[PDB]
């Protein structure tokens, strides 16, 4: 006749297909804990060592599977620790439910221990943000939170006074609306608009197709359009892998977490097809300053004309639209623009390979990443932290449509490497999972290496130990007048940290050590997590946004210094290739 | 060459097709004022007498036309006065841009005169809420605010430091994205779900179709489905008029701003098709406690299964889905359920007509509304305030698809009568416009009667003067132990208020006075606004939510008392008609 | 035994001595209404016609008496209407309790009618901002709100789910802490700091004492210090009347709501004693750019050195410190600086008298204010709206320590005239009360003229009808490139508005009409409210911040034009008087 309200809440989560959720208990959330305890055979609580890791892992769950991620924190400090993960979910627009403990309704507003008005804490981050005040409606409030988080692709937060989940409510009244769930309708491309878009693209002298993760279902179409029309491809960094990196007309991404060919080509392009893309550097970097026509395809009206004025804007699904373009075009001959870009890409890839292929000497990030490539399965998943690793992984990982990679794309919170890998291994136990992290980022969430151990999650953790916030040191080099500050720090031996949490580990500092250590790690990670602490040099990775290679633009001295510092003696500027094929820069 | 940033901002508004905008100047917004002053031919500034009326009028603009409404207020108190209209826009989910003055950037954060951090003021109400800090990006920020308000169907607020719009910016850089704006092309309604939904509806013994304003494009289909299938129609109050009130199987709305036949039928129905509907009383009133199967059609995933456990919920457009159902069904013969409902409606309408058709004696609301109907053009627009007028207008106005009516549907702010009528006449100068308001609500925004005069907007204002907050008095009668309080007050003669603002007006207190006064008003309003102050009795309108007519449910004494108080001697309960056609209650 | 929680709440208000409170009922606050209804003998509920007037009146109660003001609004729009008065209370740092209705706990978070999370609405304005969730603790939460509002001199807001006040709670448990309330006993002003401050002040060649309302208890000391030491006095505008306006060495206030002698002297002064003063124009106007030494006395550490670099800042009570200074000084002979200032003041007052003393012709603000002075009792209270009236009243009213005057000092919300006068008459039924308001501000709250009638509050309302937002028109003249906009509008006849609310009234447009109309009004207001609508010219009042009188600073042409426009042919610049008594400018 009755059910505990907390039991009904857990049943709502189960109806919505939640397999696992993260948090740390406290008195103020012990009645939800009690309900979880009874349901342990049907829904799986993962106890993390810091609640930020639970929030980041919930966000990562949703990034990976599209299923709402679920986390919780106890009253006060338990919940405020969630923040970096909740802001990640908001900014990366993925559904997350966060439950926050609160004192019982009989003590709220008494200024009792750790008791505060918690609702204003979450107002900014959350799409939906409510304090529950009744047990009978609590299942509905949770259901509402989930349904809104999905519909609005963001964070729903419910503060739950601890007395409510221990109250009996009528067993027959509550329900979940999971049964009724659907994903948003996919809008269709207007036929005439797409024909006009196609005509403009085909009349271009120096076209590019520039896609983001909105085109994640359209890899086949992107690559075929590129091949058929002889139009190079470039992407946002997160969209790496949608088209295989091997594809010879894939230029990479622009700006800083970027590849040289993409920056150079974008500056020359006359027509850009911007599809499923919300590149946040568009305006501030003047990326499209010299673009003649700008063609946009996006499913979200809020994005149409956002990043540059459009000449044709199509409010439609990327794959449907790109398919419709492909269906109305035929094979075109090579052009000078096409060949200049192909040559530039080959030159760039030879540079990257030269860095990877060193066989002995002081270890650099580049060889560590080659060693990752050498042990990587074709459907591996990469959880990447924030810093130089985004830049280096973007250049060196050899991804295909079978891979996934995630980071904190826009909020760019450090520390996500560890939680993202925890989430990945929970969702895909049979796929290989890497955590690629700098030392600064790994430090921030290091304690949750213990969580990988506790749940026997066989992540391959690779820490890039430069004893620096390298990404920031380079920024200070670029902007600051006075000496470096806060960017070089003491060593932490992550192989000893790993030992401390009872994880097998290695530390390496020479290129020649890589093959055997990575082979051992590959094997250990058939059953248990492992960590490789790669002590790397302080070499700055080549700044794709600050090239000094073209004599029409840089002094011979600056060019020589750039080539020496970046081992870039064999890199040519795009203008070399433009000139070979008869085009002006 | 250069342009003032303020001039560019006004050009962004013009690009988006903003015809008119409302506000009151102040030093802190005088640079936007300056830009408006140069653009009088292309954009029409309406100076209101209180900023809440500007905000409510902006919301009403969007309710009526679907185009973003625009309002502003000066720093501090100018902007906080907008709140009731901004919350109306949020809750009625219509796009509104609000500009808020702010001190110049050189004095912000100095604690100078009327200078405060204004951003937190608007955080709750707004979908987008930013303080501008640069002139060159100001046109983009306004463009972004508009594009988000439309995309997210809510309020965008921009706080503008007064120095920025007077700064020169490059003439060639700014743009508006109005040219990208479009509406989505949707796929066909999900074929197999619609077919299954149809079977469940047709199998029902006591079906109802219960629609809201999400079905605004589907009036034809709703009426044809009803006629063909012999299924009565009911609606939310705001959806009155989508199907003509005359339609014999239109039951009205449920709850309190409601009609008897709808409440009675809903309690008996076995299957409800809930279409384009977010009825907020669903759960609290247990409206669907008896319903066996609950079927839904809605465009928004956030609504699927929201208001009741839903057997089939189709994510689709209402009109397309209802047309798809109509295309797969055909004539059903009249059923007892159909005939019982027809009879019940006829009885109810006879009751309402008996109230309307009194010819002499103390004036009641009922005859005032009959007099409105007698002078109303077939495409009249009605701006309705908040209180008993919603209840009475819902019962008595004879609307068709050619009419529009608006109120504050969900936030339910009093005072909207006046601003809604201002907005209606500005958008539709050739259509007759009424403002129907209680004395309490008309009092709140009375000063803006002067705005109708100043802009020669020929609104027909009808004030229902009962010297009460009648809607609240009746609530106190129902719930309060102690004497009435705050609900009966001293007369205001609105004909004298009208005279004070130089508007022609009349005061009436007898039924026999109505025809000549309403004829005069109809004629005056060919050229100028007019006000009729109708002094009405304190009679409580029949409570459709507290019927005492069925001898199986209520004592003879209770029924006799109800019939006496509400002049309802000839009303029969639905059970009488159910029994007449051979159905149990 | 038990008590209704609402009844206990009202007993908490009574314990704290709340005489009267303002608001408008609604379903969502009807349980508090019910408790008020049983307690009419002990607490007096004032039903206003717009909730902003309730909030502004609550703030004014606290401004006048130092006792917490209390207001309420129903859920949603009832409460958001409070905002302009709540922000006034925050910015004028006076204690106010605001109660906000909310849906019952069983329907919160169901998205039911007018139900929303109300807590974020009030977060910015409020010192304390909570949603009650339990009946038994509700009296404590109200008690806490009051105690914090007083302690922190600001707004406490409590959102009350309507079910709670109708629940029984144990009669013996609740209490109020009013019995604990007291004011602190402070140590002596810091002896050595006061002695040093005194030496610096006395060593000055061109000293000024510049006080604000923190010196409200120190009028006697200020005047005696000035007389004994031959140091002129100037004040903030709100501190007008602390020293009688008649005092020959009272210079007035600085900036725009200002008097010529204060602006001129401040620019020359070498030492300023800044007492109980938080003048918000200090930095933006560079008021103290020439000042050699800046001395401060303030009670609040947050103010020490805030407005200018301060040589000596004494943390102490103003009256005690000024008395301590007086006790260690003695007579100084008249100085040239003193004599120059006396002469300057005399010249200025002759100018103002020349404006006042016109006997016939087109009515200006100046003569209306003379007529006010002629009927004013010596202990009159003035509620002043926002606009030119601040400027004109500051110049023309002849105040003494027996008067009070209030406006919205810092938030500067228009519309406060009416509510401030309502509050004044409720607190002081035996004192004469004026509401001095511009037409724009009176328009905003005009409906609450009916509240004066309903409660028989004999306010003398004087509306200055220029058919402009004059204060803003003059700003546009000064800053705007393009034509005036939004600042000139259509007449409202407030004598007819008054007739509509059943208040006796007069409209005048000629100087010679004033004496008889003001005498009639004075007599009417022995028993009932009255309104005088004074139709005044559009003449710009002399801008004290833009003087053109000194031939060393301004061209002869500029001076001739200034003298012509402002009827200022006989005003002399301060330099004339400085030279007369042998000082350089
Ligand atoms: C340290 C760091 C540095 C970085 N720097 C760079 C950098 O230098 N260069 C770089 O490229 N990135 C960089 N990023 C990432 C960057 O911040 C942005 O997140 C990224 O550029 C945006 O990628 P996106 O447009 O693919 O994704 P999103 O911003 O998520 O946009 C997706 C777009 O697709 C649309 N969409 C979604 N579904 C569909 C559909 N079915 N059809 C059509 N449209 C659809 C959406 O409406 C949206 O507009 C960095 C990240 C980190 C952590
Ligand atoms: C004083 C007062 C009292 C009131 N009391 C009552 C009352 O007793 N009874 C009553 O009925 N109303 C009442 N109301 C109104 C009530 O508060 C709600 O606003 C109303 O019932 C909801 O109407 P709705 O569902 O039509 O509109 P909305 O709440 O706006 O919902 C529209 C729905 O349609 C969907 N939709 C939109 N477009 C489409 C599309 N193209 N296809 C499909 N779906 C779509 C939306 O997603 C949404 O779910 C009152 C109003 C006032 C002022
Ligand atoms: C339309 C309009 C225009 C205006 N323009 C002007 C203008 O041009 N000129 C002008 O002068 N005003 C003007 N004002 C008012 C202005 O905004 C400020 O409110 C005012 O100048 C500040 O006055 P104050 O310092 O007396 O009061 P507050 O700002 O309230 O400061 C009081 C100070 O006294 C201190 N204090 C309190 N008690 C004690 C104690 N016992 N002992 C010692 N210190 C104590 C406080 O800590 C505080 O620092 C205008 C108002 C309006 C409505
Ligand atoms: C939590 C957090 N703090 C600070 C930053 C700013 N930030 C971005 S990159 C970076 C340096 C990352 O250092 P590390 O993880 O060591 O990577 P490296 O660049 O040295 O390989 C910092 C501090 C951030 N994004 N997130
Ligand atoms: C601004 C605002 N304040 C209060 C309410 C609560 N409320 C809803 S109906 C009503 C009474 C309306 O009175 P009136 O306009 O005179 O209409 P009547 O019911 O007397 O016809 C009130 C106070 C509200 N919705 N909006
Ligand atoms: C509610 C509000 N809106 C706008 C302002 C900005 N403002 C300050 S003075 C003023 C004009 C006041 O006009 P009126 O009351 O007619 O006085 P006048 O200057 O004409 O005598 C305005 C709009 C304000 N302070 N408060
Ligand atoms: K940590
Ligand atoms: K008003
Ligand atoms: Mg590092
Ligand atoms: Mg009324
Ligand atoms: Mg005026």
């Amino acid at each position: 006749t009755n059910i505990l309200a907390g039991a009904a809440v857990i049943k709502v989560l189960e109806a919505w297909g939640v397999d696992h959720l993260y948090g740390i208990p406290g008195g103020s959330i012990n009645s939800i804990m009690d309900a979880l305890s009874a349901e342990r055979d049907r829904i799986h609580y993962i106890q993390v060592r810091h609640q930020e890791v639970g929030a980041m892992a919930a966000a990562a769950d949703a990034k990976l599977t599209g299923k709402i991620g679920v986390c919780f924190g106890s009253a006060g400090p338990g919940g405020t620790h969630l923040m970096n993960g909740l802001y990640d979910a908001r900014e990366d627009h993925v559904p997350v439910l966060a439950l926050i403990g609160q004192f019982g309704t009989t003590g709220m507003n008494m200024d009792t221990f750790q008791e505060m008005n918690e609702n204003p804490i979450y107002a900014d981050v959350a799409d939906y943000n409510v304090t529950a005040v009744n047990a009978a409606t609590l299942p509905h409030v949770i259901d509402e939170a989930i349904r809104r988080a999905y519909a609005h692709q963001g964070v729903a937060v419910v503060q739950i006074p601890v007395d409510l989940p221990w109250q009996q409510i009528p067993a027959e009244d509550w329900y979940a609306s999971a049964n009724s769930y659907q994903t948003p309708l996919l809008p269709e491309p207007d036929v005439q608009a797409v024909t006009r878009l196609t005509q403009t693209l085909l009349a271009a002298e120096r076209p590019l197709i520039y896609y983001g993760i909105g085109a994640r279902k359209a890899g086949k179409e992107l690559e075929q359009l590129s091949k058929t029309l002889k139009i190079p491809l470039m992407s946002t960094y997160p969209a790496k892998g949608i088209v295989a990196d091997r594809y010879p007309a894939y230029l990479g991404s622009a700006n800083r977490v970027a590849q040289k060919p993409a920056n150079e080509a974008l500056a020359q392009a006359d027509v850009v097809l911007f599809v499923g893309n919300n590149y946040p550097f568009a305006e501030v970097s003047k990326a499209f300053k010299n673009t003649r026509y700008f063609l946009q395809i996006d499913i979200d009206p809020a994005k149409l004309g956002k990043r540059h004025k459009t000449d044709i804007a199509v409010l439609a699904d990327a794959q449907k639209t790109l398919a419709a373009i492909l269906a109305q075009v035929s094979e075109r001959e090579s052009t000078p623009w096409w060949q200049a870009n192909l040559a530039n890409v080959k030159n760039w890839r030879a540079y990257l390979a030269s860095l990877e292929d060193k066989q002995e000497g002081p270890l650099q990030a580049y060889q560590v990443l080659r060693a990752v490539n050498k042990i990587a399965e074709p459907d591996a998943i990469y959880s990447i932290d924030v810093g130089d690793i985004n830049l280096n992984a973007n250049r060196h990982l050899k991804l295909t449509p079978s891979n996934r990679h995630i980071t904190s794309n826009l909020f760019a919170t450090m520390g996500v490497g560890i939680p993202g890998a925890i989430a990945a291994k929970l969702n895909y136990p049979e796929r290989q999972v890497f955590n690629l992290a700098g030392d600064g980022g790994a430090s921030m969430t290091m304690q949750d290496l213990a969580t990988q151990v506790q749940y026997h999650l066989p992540v391959i953790n690779v820490v890039f130990t430069n004893c620096q916030y390298g990404f920031i040191k380079d920024e200070q080099e670029d902007t600051n007048q006075n000496d470096f500050i806060g960017v070089e720090f003491n060593d932490i031996d992550f192989s000893k940290i790993a030992d401390g949490v009872h994880m097998q580990a290695f530390r390496v500092n020479k290129i020649e050590q890589l093959p055997d250590v990575f082979e051992q790690a590959k094997a250990i990670a058939q059953h248990e997590p492992v960590l490789i602490d790669a002590v790397i040099t302080g070499d700055r990775p080549l700044p794709a946004e600050k090239l000094r290679l073209d004599s029409a633009m840089s002094s011979a001295a600056d060019i020589e210094a750039f080539k020496q510092r970046y081992e870039a003696q064999d890199l040519q500027p795009l203008s070399t290739y433009l000139k070979q094929f008869g085009l002006d820069d």
